[PDB]
């Protein structure tokens, strides 16, 4: 038996609200954000046109094993979508229409939960949107009706560039977290429970095709399923849980179907997983606002704890905007500037700490010039920007400022201080975001 979660909110925005994504999304924040997940249907004049020749584009997919608590041939468009479709209706004994959608999910978590049962689906996922081409028109003839939509805040390829993004002016290739990417589903075709890198939002449209089913988490009770997720299944790497045994330990969990022509958003550290009803096809994109800038310095610590890899510098970002002050949104100057205000607080005490444990040479670094392999701690795995420390008796390795002990059996004068800025250069930059906000 499943017992189906509730429904997450929906918004049915008019004109005005839809005509800005960023405003829109801060002014639904107080209310998504307590279900982490939310749909938003467009007025329904809003119908960007898309256009793929199903011969033309080949993907190879994954293939999928549908098991609970576990963690190849070529297709073009119009050959994955016969296969999936004659899935399906071979599996119901019915034509696809007319499937509930309410049977597809329960049957969804009877079958990852048996043992007896060995189904294995295949799913176009993370098809990137460089090599594949976008489902939103894009400048590269385009017809009136495609030039309509170039400009559109919800085409997601403007999404990441426009002035209230704070990656807007980041001209590092910060990992396909600017670039869309691609889905392409069959029914039961999945993703595992997830957050996004760096606890980043996304944004998700389906073109067309068959629903797709979304469950998600708030933010605030992020740490309360990990908790769940570890008693019960430790070896975890992301896994299928059914979201009945979430709510069963006072995990809150909300659903939705998306279908055709909607948008379903994500907020900062909200967990999501979900499955596909059917043939359909799927564009997503990551971003980040204002609201996020203060979580993306609590993950990046987050990760440092655990030792997990980042995906870029934050302080690096901080540190671009502000040497861009002039031409950033002045609501973003204002929110960089706090950040930056405590990213320098906490560089100032860590530099007085190292310089107490006996380590007193020092020497400039650009640390942006260094592949990200090559500026990694080798305690905590963190990105290093700000200030590392370096041995001559081991050429080449870096620990960042609370792993000092971690690094070299030589003595700490042996240890120089490697600094992309003095404290002394740091808070100039820091006035430019003020007078910037200030007008
Ligand atoms: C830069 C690193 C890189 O190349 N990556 C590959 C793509 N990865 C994204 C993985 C991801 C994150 N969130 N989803 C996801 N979320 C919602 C809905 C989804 C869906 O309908 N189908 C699949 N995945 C979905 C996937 C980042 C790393
Ligand atoms: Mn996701
Ligand atoms: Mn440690
Ligand atoms: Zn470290």
């Amino acid at each position: 038996m499943f017992l189906p979660p509730p429904e997450c909110p929906v918004f049915e925005p008019s004109w005005e609200e839809f005509a800005d994504p960023f405003a829109f999304i801060h002014k639904i924040r107080p209310i998504a954000e307590q279900t982490g997940i939310c749909k938003v249907r467009p007025p329904p004049d809003w119908q960007p046109p898309f256009a793929c020749d199903v011969d033309k584009l080949h993907f190879t997919p994954r293939i999928q094993r549908l098991n609970e608590l576990e963690a190849a041939r070529d297709y073009t468009l119009r050959t994955f979508g016969e296969m999936a479709d004659a899935f399906k209706s071979d599996y119901f004994n019915m034509p696809v229409h007319m499937v509930p959608t309410e049977l597809v999910e329960k049957e969804f978590w009877r079958l990852v939960s048996t043992i007896e049962e060995d189904v294995t689906v295949e799913y176009g996922a993370d098809i990137a949107s460089k090599e594949f081409g976008s489902g939103f028109p894009v400048r590269d003839k385009l017809s009136p009706e495609e030039e309509e939509y170039l400009d559109s805040g919800w085409n997601l390829n403007n999404m990441p560039v426009m002035e209230q993004s704070v990656l807007a002016h980041i001209t590092a290739d910060i990992c396909g977290m600017k670039l869309p990417w691609l889905y392409v589903g069959m029914c039961f075709s999945s993703f595992c429970w997830h957050i996004e890198d760096h606890w980043s939002y996304s944004i998700n449209y389906l073109h067309w095709g068959e629903p797709k089913t979304w469950y998600g988490v708030p933010g605030y009770a992020a740490e309360q399923l990990e908790n769940v997720m570890k008693k019960l299944a430790p070896e975890l790497l992301v896994t299928i849980m059914n979201p009945n045994t979430l709510m069963t330990h006072e995990v809150p969990v909300y659903r939705t179907n998306q279908c055709a022509g909607e948008f379903v958003i994500t907020f900062p550290r909200a967990y999501h997983s979900g499955f596909n009803q059917g043939f359909n096809f799927a564009e997503a994109v990551n971003f980040c606002t204002v609201d996020w800038l203060p979580l993306g310095r609590q993950c990046v610590e987050h990760y440092r704890l655990l030792h997990r890899y980042c995906v870029f510098s934050h302080d690096e970002m901080i540190c671009k905007m502000a040497s861009k002050a002039d031409v950033l949104d002045v609501v973003v100057a204002s929110t960089v500037q706090k950040d930056m205000a405590i990213m320098i607080e906490d560089e100032k005490a860590l530099r007085e700490t190292v310089r107490k444990l006996g380590v007193i040479d020092s020497e400039r670094m650009d640390f942006e010039l260094l592949p990200d392999d090559e500026r990694q701690c080798v305690k905590c795995k963190t990105t290093c920007f700000m200030s590392a420390i370096s041995c001559s008796c081991k050429p080449g390795l870096l620990v960042c400022l609370h792993h000092v002990k971690e690094l070299c059996s030589c003595p700490p004068y042996k240890y120089k201080l490697r600094y992309r800025y003095t404290l002394d250069d740091l808070y100039p930059m820091m006035n430019a975001l003020k007078l910037r906000a200030e007008s």
